[PDB]
């Protein structure tokens, strides 16, 4: 059974140098954005007031074809451009500067693995973004910034062409998801280590990934809770720090020695913020 340690070891040695990452809503729960299903703060257990017909329904399309209100006073309140990245970004961040970030796969639409400085090229954004949208209707692309004044001034966008009501490329819950997403066919047998960062693997294909990886690869969890398939198919290079985010990848920084350099870049982004 690897350690903690072992890992970061191995991550020191360069041993393993093609760190494939995925992460859900875990990891921007610190920075005040809520997940979807922890027990009193997540997102499933606080929509009474939009009136739904189950909980799911906010960010399902066929809901969102009914009613778009629900769904835009909720994103307004979601909006990027004033939520801030975590110590959780800024350490994916540093495994990029350090030349370790083969790829990031995200199922968060809060846009700040961007912020934090990663370039697009090493991201999967694989429920989409809000740098897009498009007409529901006529399917017309828009500049994602198009529809930030409506959304911040509680109107629902329409199309200038034919009216319809347009959407930001948000994956909704069962929709396609984008073309960026079919790099995991590539990346994941590349990866030499496989790091997972709050998500509670629940939502296919994305969780199945975990199991995409060659079975020499540790697969490393830090999360509240042991998960998907890392609880229920475990294999022997797996390992689990669990506990709040944060503090896990804390401990694997100072781990890592790299506790000077973190608190320098976290210091250095938060004044260009
Ligand atoms: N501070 C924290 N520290 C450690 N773990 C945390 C923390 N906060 C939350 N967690 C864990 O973080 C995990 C959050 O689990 P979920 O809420 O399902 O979010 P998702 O991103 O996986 O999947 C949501 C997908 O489902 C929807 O369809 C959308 O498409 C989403 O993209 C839980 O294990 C929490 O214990
Ligand atoms: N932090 C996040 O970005 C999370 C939690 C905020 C809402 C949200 C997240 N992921 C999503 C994926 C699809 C849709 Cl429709 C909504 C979300
Ligand atoms: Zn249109």
């Amino acid at each position: 059974k690897l350690s903690l340690q072992d890992v970061a070891e191995l991550i020191r040695a360069r041993a393993c140098q093609r760190v494939v990452v995925m992460v859900g809503a875990g990891i921007s729960t610190p920075s005040g954005i809520p997940d979807f299903r922890s027990p009193g703060s997540g997102l499933y257990s606080n929509l009474q007031q939009y009136d739904l017909p189950y909980p799911e329904a906010i960010f399902e399309l066929p809901f969102f074809f009914h009613n778009p209100k629900p769904f835009f006073t909720l994103a307004k309140e979601l909006y990027p451009g004033n939520y801030k990245p975590n110590v959780t970004h800024y350490f994916l961040r540093l495994l990029h500067d350090k030349g370790l970030l083969l790829r990031l796969y995200t199922q968060n639409i809060d846009g700040l693995e961007r912020v934090s400085g990663i370039p697009a090229s090493k991201l999967v954004e694989a429920h989409g973004t809000f740098a897009s949208a498009t007409c529901t209707v006529c399917q017309r692309p828009f500049p994602g910034e198009d529809i930030r004044a409506d959304v911040m001034a509680d109107r629902v966008p329409r199309c200038p062409v034919c009216t319809g009501v347009v959407k930001p490329d948000i994956v909704f819950f069962g929709e396609p998801l984008p073309q960026r997403f079919l790099l995991h066919v590539v990346d994941f047998p590349m990866a030499d280590l496989l790091l997972i960062l709050g998500t509670s693997l629940e939502v296919e294909p994305f969780a199945s990934l975990t199991e995409a990886v060659r079975s020499s690869v540790p697969r490393l969890l830090i999360n509240r809770d042991l998960v998907g398939p890392l609880a229920w198919h475990p294999r022997s290079r797996d390992v689990a720090q669990l506990g709040d985010v944060v503090h896990g990848v804390e401990s694997l920084v100072e781990l890592l020695g790299w506790t000077e350099e973190m608190r320098d870049l976290v210091q250095r982004e938060t004044g260009k913020l």
